[PDB]
């Protein structure tokens, strides 16, 4: 009768709806699995940076040694950035900070959904969270008196003499010299230098104000003029500014990479949780579809 036809139609709608819900849940599971897997790949690269930072921290390294290690870190940072910006499921970016929570239709009716929560920005500018330190940056080209020789005592960092520095033949050479001289005593002074040859900038990093003193007192010669509290309190995010160019930088890198690994772990915990929910839902959907097919 008419009532029986309506019941059959209801059961048909439910069977078709729940069957599609199962396919929907598979797609949702697959998206979460994609994100979790890619986060693991980032973790693998983070591990490599961390290891290099442990190596770079050792007091037997030359600047040339640390530069070689930093070259590897730069490549690993670009690889992390690549995974973060490229990782997608069916055209939808997952790890670049644009995935802020989408619903997955896992029932026959409207509103019957499971949400995959916001996935954190895994890009190098964000991954690892906040980083607070004192920094001071100069342009290598500011070293217009690169050809002035530096005697011992001309430049001191936190009371420590960086020693004699030969007259250079370019501003860029003097930038490299100052970086090397400052970094020799980085583990004593807790101040580290990094010379980025792409940007042409030398950056000092420390946990506190940097005491710059000495006989030179000329930024065009020694990069920094005398100033007992040199530097700006800087708070940025991510791992993109991390280097292993100095003891101080490498130490900072170990800590911040650990923060990044922590962020990965928390992100995977959330994705693992939603995978469990999808799996539980699939089981219930299969049971509901089988019982409803038996009713016929």
């Amino acid at each position: 009768d008419a009532a029986g036809l309506a019941i059959s139609d209801r059961m048909t709608a439910q069977i078709k709806g729940l069957t599609q819900a199962q396919r929907n849940a598979n797609d949702g599971i697959s998206l979460a699995q994609t994100a979790e897997g890619a986060l693991g790949e980032i973790s693998n690269n983070l591990q490599r940076i961390r290891e290099l930072a442990v190596q770079a921290s050792n007091g037997t390294n030359t600047q040339t040694d640390r530069d070689a290690l930093q070259a590897e870190v730069t490549q690993l940072q670009s690889e992390i950035q690549r995974v973060a910006e490229q990782t997608s499921f069916n055209g939808q970016k997952l790890l670049d900070g644009s995935f802020n929570g989408v619903q997955f239709q896992i029932g026959a009716n409207a509103g019957e959904t499971i949400g995959v929560s916001k996935i954190m920005n895994a890009q190098t500018a964000s991954l690892g969270g906040s980083l607070t330190r004192t920094t001071s940056t100069i342009d290598a080209t500011d070293l217009t008196k690169y050809d002035t020789a530096m005697a011992a005592g001309d430049l001191t960092i936190n009371g420590v003499d960086v020693g004699k520095i030969d007259a250079a033949s370019t501003a860029q050479e003097r930038a490299a010299q100052l970086t090397e001289a400052i970094n020799r005593v980085s583990s004593q002074t807790n101040v580290g230098a990094s010379y980025d040859k792409t940007t042409g900038q030398v950056t000092l990093t420390s946990n506190a104000a940097i005491a710059v003193a000495g006989a030179a007192n000329d930024a065009t010669v020694a990069g920094w003029a005398n100033n007992a509290t040199t530097g700006t309190a800087t708070t940025t995010t991510g791992i993109n500014s991390l280097t292993v160019s100095s003891f101080t930088n490498a130490q900072q890198t170990i800590t911040q990479i650990d923060n990044a690994l922590k962020d990965i772990n928390t992100a995977r915990a959330d994705l693992g949780a939603v995978q469990n929910r999808f799996t539980s839902t699939v089981a219930n959907l299969q049971s509901m579809t089988e019982n409803l097919s038996s009713a016929l």
